[PDB]
């Protein structure tokens, strides 16, 4: 049974919320970005409105086969009405396609739903700057103040830099990215550029990726590995014993696999800064983890709800068990408290 936490009071709205059958009173179903938990039990067979983004809409037609007319793509930043409710779309910052949405109710209320974010200082000027709003639907995956983690600047800086460094000592070097869903796209895009390279990648990590409104994507990707000097693989694949495997299918062109693992958060984070990172070796194999985060830091979060100064916070994130719901209470207590909200 659909969880009250998916579903907009006042309207006949749920939001990430197709593994239930049908939910009674829905009318529309929201999806905020594509990922597996998210999307889970859409397919073909859906006739029901569907409201995401254009991407999201791209990669429910051609990965999921959902029929055009049951994908309605809204734009961004774009006061749209949806059955007699206006909305809005913002970027979310998290993958390609994701998207927070503002709910403007009729009794007055006004409700933000982040989806999956990274909260950022560029969202405090966005249309969210023009209104109250008084309940907030929040990602709570990073709510701990362990939680910290750089920019995504600073990982791509360390990434470029430690890429370019190994092609350059050892040109018959091959640079690697683990992958298994959307996202995080600049770590493997960046690098193939520093390299003066395509990315190479199998058929249907193509197909995905042609879905996502890239700009001039057919001269960054293919599916021509032989050619490609930087490789996509199954993260599931990133491994010694699956890297090993894959060093042989190249066919003697290569000598040396420099791996990297963009991963979330790490217990690592809590002792090593990136610029002291290593990684693990096992001959001529190296596999860096790196931490490339789509989701805020305890820090970001905070400012971003501390700025947004909601009456109610509703989690979206580690809600399964009493003890992390207690947990998060108390920090946005201490926010309200700290703040004069
Ligand atoms: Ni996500």
């Amino acid at each position: 049974t659909c969880p009250f936490y998916k579903k907009i009071p006042g309207t006949g709205f749920t939001v990430d919320a197709f593994q239930y059958g049908v939910v009674e009173g829905c009318t529309a179903y929201f999806l905020t970005h594509f990922h597996s938990d998210h999307y889970a039990g859409l397919s073909k067979h859906f006739t029901f409105p569907v409201y995401c983004s254009e991407i999201t809409g791209n990669l429910l037609k051609n990965k999921l086969h959902v029929q055009e007319q049951y994908i309605h793509p809204l734009p961004l930043d774009t006061e749209c009405i949806v059955n007699g409710v206006k909305v809005v779309l913002l970027d979310a910052n998290h993958c390609p396609g994701a998207v927070m949405i503002l709910f403007y109710l009729p009794n007055g209320t006004v409700i933000l739903h982040t989806g999956d974010f990274r909260a950022d200082p560029s969202m405090e000027r966005s249309l969210l700057a023009d209104q109250k709003v008084h309940m907030l639907y929040l990602d709570t995956t990073y709510c701990s103040p362990e939680y910290t983690f750089p920019s995504q600047q600073e990982v791509i800086r360390f990434a470029i830099n430690t890429a370019f460094e190994a092609v350059t000592l050892n040109p018959h070097a091959l640079v690697v990215c683990g992958t298994y869903s959307i996202g995080k796209e600049k770590v493997f895009l960046a690098i193939a550029d520093v390299l003066g390279s395509k990315v190479g990648m199998s058929q249907e990590k193509y197909k995905t990726l042609q879905c996502l409104n890239i700009p001039e994507i057919n001269s960054l990707i293919t599916t021509d590995m032989c050619s490609s000097l930087v490789h996509l693989l199954p993260m599931m694949q990133i491994n010694f014993k699956g890297l090993q495997s894959h060093l042989k299918k190249c066919g003697g062109k290569y000598n040396q696999i420099l791996a990297f693992r963009p991963t979330g958060w790490t217990h690592s984070n809590k002792f090593t800064r990136i610029a002291d990172v290593i990684p693990q070796t096992k001959g001529n194999i190296s596999i860096y983890g790196i931490p490339y985060s789509e989701h805020s830091s305890y820090l970001e979060m905070k400012r971003f709800v501390q700025w947004l100064k909601p009456q109610k916070i509703i989690p979206t994130v580690n809600v399964g068990t009493w003890k992390s719901r207690s947990t998060m209470e108390k920090y946005f207590r201490e926010w309200k408290l700290e703040a004069g909200y």
